């Protein structure tokens, strides 16, 4: 009655035992024959707490300070709380608690068969982040009896006494959880969730890893790994990890031999060895993923869960799971309103309620998550803007963004007759994406995971041997967590476009292989070697004719060897390949035969290849190069510049440009009429049917079959297109 064994607590404990210790038994309970490893322990109960508070009677004395105390005065709200708080430090447990924790703790110690055996104490209240309270590596009876001293007296924290007066409430309990602890100080542990926190996307396990005991991912002391694992084909068996971030995981929480009371751990430094290591393996991301989807199903909705693997085991255990739910500060949702309607001061009293109902936006000054506005906006919202009384002006106008910087600028589905679908380049803002209306990606560009995730020329890499003492010490540093230079290139374009796949998963992503001109493989690490200067580099030696050249052959079976995993191993079959500056015939032809020799077909396994239509050739030859395709996609920036003979960076001649120029409609049109007499793809690139609308226009009255566009161009054509038909 006043102490219960996790493996006797369900869910329907929660005000009992609290949400956390709850949790824990429901797993305990039901999850272990699905696999879920959760180290046992035992909770302290509502009434414990409350028979205890009880004492002489402590309970009344603080319910007749907390009476006459107001929170939002802060000097009294520390005076208060700390008073309270040594007065729960200074109370006994009643002999009937003591007797049954000493009786709980001897069972524990019978089941761990010797044994000098720790615990965790932890804080599970009957209600955040946590403020919370815990302790690690508790090693005897007499520290655990401390250390939840400690934790019931965390109740009257001087912000849990704010954050009950802010949520409008007494009069209140906790229960804690004494649980074993598991030897991820020797091994690794952290956070994972079942969705992606940033977007919200769902179809995506997110795992956070470092070294060392986990409350440091928890309470964000440590840069930890990073991991996305894609839940269908995860599900399906197959490889489903799309990306991989190495943190720097600077320090890590060990043992002490040294366990005063809270001293018990303590932090230390990452050797560079394991700094510059992945702390988990891919087989072990991927259990855990699993380990989060069978507690997802379990509870019917999106979890954050605590894991750890055990040092002296080997095994990963589950800890704790629960459900997961110009001018700047602190952040979903945007929000509109003139600003007084945007409520912009330092910071609410909750007198500031009436007020706060006539009006429709938040913005303060001061406070953090649970500031006091911070909360009416969850029951928004952009708190701790140091100056915003300043910046912000009295008169409006502004609207405040919070898809977690929080701005505020500044500012202010129908059927469509074509498919809409996005122009997408960056795999770090996929997840965003994945939520707004499409039909897919119409052009997946290749650039920024070359540049930016990878930043080496991929000759570099195939010749590391042949650099280079500096070279060779860049690039290493550069590949660390990769089994080589070359499995650093391929691994890292996967993970790109396995990103960019799974984001719009199951729709149609069309992957454009690599569109660099010379001078742009030129300013990679170790480029310049390889790439002499050209006087006309849009002109030069890219597209199909450095795929196939043989002195460039072996990059380009890196890439192939990426994308044909992409969707060979990692089932990622929503990838269409497309391929840019198709010159001639000759080289359509040998692309294929490239294709071909690097595993890539049109039939096998569903491949699709569409042709970038972006050369005049392309266009008066439309028929006789389609048959090597299964359709074009119509890069109108390099076809206008081909048929007008312009570079449109010069702002000498480039007034000239426009996609709509009649020569250049000639171009489409032949192009387009190409398509639909074999009952082929046809879609085009660029802004043109978004910054002219009568150009869509003519576009559909074409027969175009899609249009690519930039994400935050997207909803306004679509409307456009949809009201036009």
């Amino acid at each position: 009655n006043y102490v219960i064994w996790f493996e006797n607590l369900r869910m329907t404990d929660v005000e009992r035992v609290g949400g956390k210790n709850a949790s824990l038994g429901e797993m305990i309970s039901q999850l272990t024959e699905k696999g879920v490893r959760v180290p046992g322990g035992f909770a302290t109960t509502a009434e414990a707490y409350r028979a205890f508070l009880a004492h002489n009677g402590l309970s009344e004395r603080i319910s007749a300070a907390l009476a006459k105390l107001d929170v939002e005065d802060v000097a009294e709200l520390a005076r208060v709380g700390k008073e309270i708080r040594q007065w729960i430090l200074d109370t006994p447990f009643p002999e009937q608690l003591d007797a049954e924790i000493e009786a709980a703790w001897n069972k524990m110690v019978a089941d761990a068969g010797g044994a000098d055996i720790s615990v965790a104490v932890r804080s599970s209240a009957t209600a955040f982040a946590g403020q919370q309270e815990t302790f690690l590596n508790i090693n005897g009876l007499d520290n655990v009896k401390e250390a939840m001293h400690h934790v019931f007296a965390s109740l009257y924290n001087d912000r849990a006494i704010s954050y009950r007066v802010h949520k409008g409430f007494d009069i209140v309990a906790l229960s804690a959880g004494v649980q074993r602890m598991v030897r991820s100080d020797s091994g690794a542990s952290g956070v994972m969730f079942t969705l992606d926190t940033e977007s919200g996307y769902d179809q995506v396990v997110f795992v956070t890893s470092s070294y060392g005991l986990g409350e440091n991912v928890v309470q964000g002391a440590v840069n930890p790994d990073e991991f996305y694992v894609f839940k269908p084909t995860l599900k399906a068996g197959k490889p489903a990890i799309l990306r991989k971030t190495m943190g720097s995981k600077h320090i890590k929480m060990i043992f002490t031999d040294k366990a005063e009371a809270g001293k018990s751990v303590t932090n230390v430094d990452v050797p560079e060895e394991d700094r510059n290591r992945f702390s988990i393996t891919d087989e072990e991301i991927t259990e855990l993923a699993h380990y989060a989807l069978t507690i997802e199903k379990h509870y019917g909705r999106p979890m954050d869960i605590e894991w750890g693997r055990d040092g002296l085991d080997g095994k990963l255990y589950i800890l704790q799971a629960r459900p997961e739910t110009l001018c700047e500060g602190r952040a979903q949702k945007v929000g509109q309103g003139k600003v007084r309607d945007v409520l912009v001061t330092d910071m609410t009293d909750p007198d500031w309620e009436p007020v706060m109902k006539r009006a429709s936006a938040i913005v303060t000054n001061r406070g953090g998550r649970t500031c006091h506005a911070a909360i009416i906006a969850r029951e928004p919202a952009v708190v701790g803007c140091g100056n915003a009384t300043e910046l912000l002006k009295n008169g409006q106008e502004v609207t405040v963004s919070c898809a977690d910087t929080g701005f505020i600028y500044a500012g202010l589905m129908p059927k469509a007759p074509v498919k809409v679908m996005m122009n997408v380049g960056n795999p770090e803002l996929a997840f965003s994406f994945a939520n707004l209306p499409s039909e897919g990606i119409g052009l997946a560009r290749m650039e920024f995971i070359i540049n930016r995730q990878i930043g080496i020329h991929p000759k570099a890499l195939l010749e590391f041997d042949k650099q280079d003492d500096e070279l060779k010490a860049e690039i290493t540093r550069r590949i660390a967590g990769y089994a080589s230079p070359v499995d650093f290139y391929v691994d890292k374009i996967a993970e790109g476009v396995a990103t960019l796949a799974a984001s719009v998963y199951p729709r149609k992503t069309i992957v454009r292989m690599s569109d660099f001109k010379s001078n742009e493989y030129a300013n990679l690490v170790g480029g310049n070697v390889y790439e002499p200067h050209e006087e006309n580099p849009m002109l030069g030696f890219r597209g199909a004719a450095r795929y196939v050249a043989d002195n460039f052959k072996d990059c380009f079976a890196l890439e192939c060897k990426a994308l044909k995993r992409v969707r060979d191993e990692m089932g990622l079959t929503n990838v269409e390949i497309m391929i840019p500056f198709v010159r001639t015939l000759g080289e359509a032809e040998a692309v294929v035969k490239a294709l071909k020799e690097n595993g890539l077909e049109r039939g096998k396994n569903g491949l699709r290849l569409i042709m970038m239509c972006e050369l005049p050739s392309n266009a008066v030859l439309a028929e006789q190069f389609l048959q090597y395709f299964d359709g074009f996609s119509i890069g109108s920036n390099d076809m206008t510049q081909l048929t007008l003979g312009l570079d449109r960076d010069s702002g000498l001649v480039s007034e000239s440009f426009d996609e709509r120029n009649p020569a250049v409609k000639v171009m489409l049109h032949l192009a387009i009429s190409a398509c639909r007499k074999q009952n082929k793809y046809v879609g085009i690139c660029g802004q043109g049917p978004s910054d002219h609308p009568d150009f869509a226009k003519w576009l559909v009255e074409e027969g175009i079959e899609s249009v690519s566009l930039n994400p935050d161009t997207v909803i306004e054509t679509w409307l456009y297109l949809a009201n036009e038909l």
